[PDB]
């Protein structure tokens, strides 16, 4: 849906990685110089689990995602990503759900498009598909992509 985050940067924040206990990480880590997808997702979400083959696909393509585990079991993500695959570059643990409240996410499956400078860009509230990729997301991705380069 709309989000007030369009044009602004990413919210500061400090969160443990998912599955590198005592890891935390900040804001900073989302400005790599190139697009991510920040992908908020959590097991108990039906379609999040349909969801993970397609972004399993991407990943392989070379799209950047970082995965925001919300407000959910840790143990059962974790053996989510090891039965499933893990399409992440980075899993963020947001237990309490602080950064998604941030965010303003109305709930999983949640994905945001974030350029090379940490700028959102885009919000999709919803299960990524393909038809959501190549109409909404995709030519935004790819714009994004080349001025980074």
């Amino acid at each position: 849906l709309e989000s007030a985050l369009i044009g602004k940067p990413v919210p500061k924040f400090r969160l443990e990685s998912l599955d590198n206990p005592g890891q935390f990480y900040q804001a900073d880590v989302l400005t790599q110089g190139k697009p991510v997808l920040l992908n908020v997702w959590a097991t108990w979400c039906p379609t999040c689990r349909a969801e993970h083959q397609y972004l399993n696909q991407l990943s392989a393509q070379g799209i950047r995602v970082v995965g925001m585990n919300y407000k959910d079991d840790r143990q059962k993500a974790i053996s989510w990503l090891k039965e499933l695959g893990n399409p992440y570059a980075l899993s963020l643990f947001d237990g309490d759900g602080m950064l998604g409240l941030d965010l303003g996410v109305y709930g999983a499956p949640e994905t945001f498009l974030i350029d090379g400078n940490g700028i959102i860009r885009y919000r999709h509230a919803g299960d990524l598909n393909p038809r959501v990729w190549e109409e909404e997301i995709k030519p935004l991705w790819e714009k994004y992509s080349k001025e980074a380069a």
